[PDB]
């Protein structure tokens, strides 16, 4: 089967049923989902019981994962859509390299990600070689340098073949 | 329970079969509205089928391979829409409910299709949400599967998921 937003993604965050931390050590579970920024295992319990509404001890099920899933690429899809920084640069890319934005607003969110506003800008003229080599000067890329050298890629290339 | 998306909209257009079928069309398809062949050889589809799923499934698929199947064809409709020259203008003009609408209409009608729809498609994209609404209910895809037509433009005029809830 061929690529898309979710395969990558999947690839990028994994899959994980038990409450983890991320590489910023805050506390996470299923594919990347966000549960809180504090450093309390029992803050970050609660806040997964809320998200699936029910009890979990810590354990959710294979389809409770891409339930969130699902929704936090929708959330992410439209928070692009609502950001005047980002929606321009979204409608002018490609389908593989949506995905590779996508895949930026999923694991830094929206602001975070209109902060690249040099990389984006190369992006919206597609000069792909420059704002490659502009992302790895990134903090984004030192602080996670596989999954951001995965991403760049796709943006440079326009394919899937550093996922295939 | 969450907010509305494609795929859930498509979930409820579509059903789910895990033994192959004939849509409204008539054409041989499995899982979530996952087409098969146009050819009336159910064998041709079997081979297709297992071609698909990488086994031998004498006609038969789980849900989970069927959902396989939904997430490729639900990419391919999008990027058939940012493959065509009059789809992504009016795609990218759209808010993400309006744009579920369109990307249910390639899901099902394929990408080429609905680049047909020359007149409804310019109304859409300058928001004449009414005008658009009834120029799609003149139209063979209308004829063919007016219920779920109904929704799917029932969606376009007021932007909300009323037709789904
Ligand atoms: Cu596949
Ligand atoms: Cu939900």
């Amino acid at each position: 089967g061929p690529m898309n937003i979710f395969e990558m993604l999947r690839i990028d965050e994994g899959l994980r049923l038990k409450i983890y931390k991320d590489t910023e050590g805050y506390y996470t579970i299923g594919i990347g989902h966000l549960l809180t920024k504090s450093p309390s295992l029992n803050a970050a319990k609660s806040e997964l019981d809320k998200a699936i509404g029910r009890n979990t001890n810590g354990v959710i099920t294979k389809h409770e994962a891409e339930h969130l899933f699902n929704q936090d690429v929708d959330a992410a899809v439209r928070g692009i859509l609502r950001n005047a920084k980002l929606k321009p640069v979204y409608d002018s890319l490609d389908a593989v390299r949506r995905a590779a934005l996508i895949n930026m607003v999923f694991q830094m969110g929206e602001t975070g990600v209109a902060g690249f506003t040099n990389s984006l800008r190369m992006l919206q003229q597609k000069r792909w070689d420059e704002a490659a080599v502009n992302l790895a000067k990134s903090r984004w890329y030192n602080q996670t340098p596989n999954r951001a050298k995965r991403v760049i890629t796709t943006f440079r290339t326009g394919t899937w073949d550093a996922y295939k």
